[PDB]
């Protein structure tokens, strides 16, 4: 399934896609990404598009 977060930073705004088998999955990769990138702020996530936000 197609899982996509947009970061919505204070520096970096953006989104990253990947390919996985659940949210689990996809949830733990965008994680890493953004303690990465420094970005430290509140998760949600919409099922309906498969799209997780962190939100600074």
């Amino acid at each position: 399934m197609q899982y996509k977060v947009v970061i919505n930073g204070h520096t970096l705004k953006g989104e990253s896609t990947t390919e996985a088998v659940d949210a689990e999955t996809a949830e733990k990769a965008f994680k890493q990404i953004a303690n990465d990138n420094g970005v430290d702020g509140v998760w949600t996530y919409d099922d309906a598009t498969k799209t997780f936000t962190v939100t600074e």
